[PDB]
């Protein structure tokens, strides 16, 4: 189980960007700031780091632990 579809449904535990970058926690403000939490979007698997897809994009990202790169999709495949 990689991703499906818009991969809306990805529940889990992968955590690094197609760059090899890893992923900043959905609850921390740090680097990056943003409203796409856990207690904003109670059902949305927001777990930890984990790769997800909150908003409908194509296919599910992350904020970066790179203060530099706000967000990134993640290197998973299209299942």
């Amino acid at each position: 189980q990689c991703y499906h579809g818009n991969g809306q449904s990805y529940r889990g535990t992968f955590s690094t960007t197609v760059t090899g970058r890893t992923c900043q926690s959905w609850s921390s403000m740090t680097p990056h700031r943003h409203q796409r939490t856990p207690e904003n979007y109670p059902n949305d698997g927001l777990t930890m780091n984990y790769c997800r897809n909150p908003d409908a994009d194509t296919g599910p990202w992350c904020f970066t632990m790179d203060p530099s790169i706000r967000r990134e999709y993640c290197n998973l495949t299209r299942c």
